[PDB]
C-alpha cells in the first residue's frame, strides 16, 4: 500500500545527486528503484532537485495534462534531470536504457491533502 505520492518519489526523485554523470545512470538507477521488477518501466524521469523544490511546483504553474486532466503544473524554472527510456534492443529481464542528462521544466499532476505530486507528465 504505498501511497500515491511514494510511489512518485520512489520513481522520479534522485536528490542525491546534481546530474547523471555516467551513460550508465539509467541502468543503474532503474534497478535501484525497482522499475525492473516485472517488466521494464520503459520511460522514466529522474528529477536532482531538492523535495520541497519538486513539491513546490504543486503552487506554480497550472496546466493541463496529458490527459485532459487540469490538475497539473509546470515548473517555473528549468530543474537538472535525467530521462531514461528503455533502447529498442532491451528485453526483459536484461532492461537496457539510453540516458539523457538535461536541465528543462517539469511538469507533475498533483493531489491529495497535503497537494503534492503523483504523477510526471512530461519535460519542456
Ligand atoms: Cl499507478
Amino acid at each position: 500500500k504505498e501511497t500515491a505520492a511514494a510511489k512518485f518519489e520512489r520513481q522520479h526523485m534522485d536528490s542525491s545527486t546534481s546530474a547523471a554523470s555516467s551513460s550508465n545512470y539509467c541502468n543503474q538507477m532503474m534497478k535501484s528503484r525497482n522499475l525492473t521488477k516485472d517488466r521494464c518501466k520503459p520511460v522514466n524521469t529522474f528529477v536532482h532537485e531538492s523535495l520541497a523544490d519538486v513539491q513546490a511546483v504543486c503552487s506554480q504553474k497550472n496546466v493541463a495534462c496529458k490527459n485532459g486532466q487540469t490538475n497539473c503544473y509546470q515548473s517555473y524554472s528549468t530543474m537538472s534531470i535525467t530521462d531514461c527510456r528503455e533502447t529498442g534492443s532491451s528485453k526483459y529481464p536484461n532492461c537496457a536504457y539510453k540516458t539523457t542528462q538535461a536541465n528543462k521544466h517539469i511538469i507533475v499532476a498533483c493531489e491529495g491533502n497535503p497537494y503534492v505530486p503523483v504523477h510526471f507528465d512530461a519535460s519542456v
